[PDB]
């Protein structure tokens, strides 16, 4: 049984994500396009620093930049919180602290604007190090992570995830993000509550050679698993 | 430019495995049917002991159960081996030390029969402990790892590969699994070396409820990344 949620996913659809920031009080905007399609779990956007550079590495932005995207198994597709909450969608914040530098707070909405999946979030950074790994563009430009593990809000209908990017400093070292992340339903519409499972993630970053503007394509594959009662 | 080897498996195929196993002497015959979609990257498995009682845990039989079915993303489809070996396939070799415990050296064949994908196996248990983990069966019923490193044989058309297992033990602990891999192609046709890349791996073993013969039901899904270059 293909829920409505689940439906307004089964083929290509667009996304245009919208990011307004301020870290140190260094004012941006990002500004990415692409699609999604959730059946194959596969996102490819293309990322535009509208303001002009960057002042924090690319890397340090791939998480806040639609997890309703997620290939969730057939017999896990009643775990799936994210596209039970469309099309009025959901609200996702994050705290992200990096390690002997600052911290991210993220406030983001992410719904239907007709055909397309919107994410729009506004950024608060805080207490960065001027010549630290973030504020200094000492971070390789890749992305890894291992599994990030999603449970249920047991308070209230919703999903949190708590889960450590590790991102490759050039020298050789490692820079920690801890992510702490709840999410809540915009509308008042049943939504589905999911027993602990974790979602799976290999991205690509790459540039587009005739692009003069500062920019991350992105390509990423995310799989749920963890769960397999009813198969 | 989809590759002859490629295009065996741009549909559903059907799957074949047969594993003839000596653990410690205790002779055991495995067999499995099932289909690989390499396109979605996902294989669904059901393997029985046909010889009756599995004397080892079928999480430990897992790895050695074609790497062919794995997800290459197109702007990686040059560095997949593993189909450009194909139809007249490769060898695939181990040896997986548990620690502690004794070791498995595995020789098998994976190509096509007709329309259907064989791998066909020889298994060699040797050192194990009669009341250990492995032989007293004390590993949990699951599977889990992150990401297997693929690199070229460097002296030789082919592939290696190198990464660990951590099976949970029941009492709570790990129960180590080295696995050290060479693959070499069966033909003297062209073949894909590839530049290093890993497999991502989701795993979910469960149970025919209705089947009384000693069986391990699997489903998996496998992505390739860790190169971007070409997109």
């Amino acid at each position: 049984m293909v829920s409505k949620g689940e439906e307004l996913f089964t083929g290509v659809v667009p996304i245009l994500v919208e990011l307004d920031g301020d870290v140190n009080g260094h004012k941006f905007s990002v500004r990415g396009e692409g699609e999604g399609d959730a059946t194959n779990g596969k996102l490819t956007l293309k990322f535009i620093c509208t303001t002009g550079k960057l002042p924090v590495p690319w890397p340090t932005l791939v998480t806040t930049l639609v997890q309703c995207f997620s290939r969730y198994p057939d017999h896990m597709k009643r775990h799936d919180f994210f596209k039970s909450a469309m099309p009025e969608g959901y609200v996702q914040e994050r705290t992200i602290s990096f390690k002997d530098d600052g911290t991210y707070k993220t406030r983001a909405e992410v719904k239907f604007e007709g055909d397309t999946l919107v994410n729009r979030i506004e950024l608060k950074g805080i207490d960065f190090k001027e010549d630290g790994n973030i504020l200094g563009h000492k971070l390789e430009y890749n992305f890894n992570s291992c599994n990030v593990y999603i449970t249920a809000d047991k308070q209230k209908n919703g999903i949190k995830a708590n889960f450590k990017i590790r991102h490759n400093v050039e020298d050789g070292s490692v820079q920690l993000a801890d992510h702490y992340q709840q999410n809540t339903p915009i509308g008042d519409g049943p939504v589905l509550l999911p027993d602990n499972h974790y979602l799976s993630t290999q991205s690509f970053l790459s540039k587009d050679p005739n692009e003069k503007r500062d920019h991350m394509v992105l390509l990423e594959f995310v799989t749920a698993a963890g769960i397999t009662h009813g198969m």
